């Protein structure tokens, strides 16, 4: 299976290419290389800030004729600051500009939690706490919906979601159109088996980020567990001649998710995406999901207090 089918119709790549953290000065490049050698989904977010250069890439791919545009599924997600229903088509059109595109595959609301309009993406108060805005996520749903009836992108769906709150749009009265995928962080280490089931049983695909730990996060203290690092991931991995990156990036892929590992080095972008030739073994999977510790790369810990953060629940 190269691609999954989404509840619109339309199939999803289950490699693409995150974008978070990639510096504006090399993710041109990266997006380049990752198209030339087979990528066909790439993620991105405006509060990566790097979109108008991840659209440089995908446009000279185009203009080259190096892959056409149907064939590319491009996702990007809709900012906290952006909830109130006017704002959405607004921050859906500036993401379109910058990428250069006339449609996106998936735009996904990046967090279940609204903050104060304004300049500043994480917007604080005289103590730090964020500061919410009053927007509720079903009627953020709703100039969602309203993007696909505008032609502006072909499915929608959100991200960081607890399954509470993905039953809030599944039983949102009047609701149009049903999330496609909620992506959610997912690796050995946070194996979301509930939330994953629940999602998959609602019919929605899920996409797991930071599959390989994100070694490169910003707060990485130095004494953290780490994936790459792992003993027993890379003794997998020897066993089946493949790197343990390989290996982390094949598992999410056979328990039907999207994956979405980032890099900016070119030989890493090529060889993530040779996991097409091997298989992990049911026990190899079991032994893998052992591994689940809870332990988050992205909890959003300035919104803790948020009335939508999405980490007080199980899942
Ligand atoms: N919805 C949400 O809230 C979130 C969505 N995401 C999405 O998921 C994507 C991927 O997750 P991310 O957090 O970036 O972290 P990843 O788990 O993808 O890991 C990225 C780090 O791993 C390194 N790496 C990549 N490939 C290899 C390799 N083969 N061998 C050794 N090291 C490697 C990269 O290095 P280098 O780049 O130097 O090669 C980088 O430092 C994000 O970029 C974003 O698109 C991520 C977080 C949250
Ligand atoms: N991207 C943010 C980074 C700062 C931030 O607050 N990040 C959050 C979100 S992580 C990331 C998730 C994603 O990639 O979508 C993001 O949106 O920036 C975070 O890591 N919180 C846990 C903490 O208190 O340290 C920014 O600079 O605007």
């Amino acid at each position: 299976a190269s691609r999954l089918l989404l509840n619109n119709g339309a199939k999803m790549p289950i490699l693409g290419l995150g974008t978070w953290k990639s510096p504006p000065g090399q993710v041109t490049e990266a997006v380049k290389v990752a198209i030339d050698v087979g990528y066909r989904h790439i993620d991105c977010a405006h509060v990566y800030q790097n979109e108008n250069e991840v659209g440089v890439a995908i446009q000279e791919k185009l203009r080259e004729q190096v892959v056409k545009r149907e064939e590319l599924f491009i996702v990007s997600k809709l900012w906290c600051t952006y909830h109130e229903k006017g704002l959405v088509k607004g921050a859906c059109q500036k993401t379109l500009s910058d990428l250069k595109l006339d449609y996106l595959d998936l735009y996904l609301i990046h967090w279940p939690t609204g903050f104060k309009p304004g300049k500043e993406f994480f917007p604080l108060d005289e103590s730090g706490n964020v500061v919410p805005s009053d927007t509720n996520i079903l009627d953020t749903w709703a100039a969602m919906e309203e993007l696909v009836d505008e032609g502006l992108v072909k499915a929608i769906g959100i991200s960081n979601f607890n399954h509470l709150q993905v039953e809030m749009i599944l039983n949102k009265p009047g609701l149009k159109y049903k999330p496609a995928v909620n992506q959610i962080e997912c690796h050995p280490y946070l194996t979301q088996e509930k939330l994953i089931q629940y999602c998959q049983s609602k019919g929605i695909v899920v996409t797991a980020y930071s599959p390989l730990g994100s070694p490169d996060r910003p707060w990485a203290k130095p004494e953290d567990p780490s994936l790459l690092e792992d003993p027993r991931i890379k003794a997998i991995a020897a066993k089946h001649n493949k790197t343990t990156a390989q290996v982390l990036i094949r598992f999410p892929m056979q328990r039907n998710l999207v994956v979405i590992p980032k890099s900016v080095t070119p030989e890493r972008i090529a060889e993530n995406f040779k996991v097409f030739d091997f298989e992990l073994s049911s026990q190899d999977m079991t032994t893998l999901l052992s591994y689940n510790r809870n332990w988050r790369v992205c909890a959003l810990l300035s919104c803790t207090s948020h009335k939508d953060y999405p980490f007080h629940e199980e899942f």
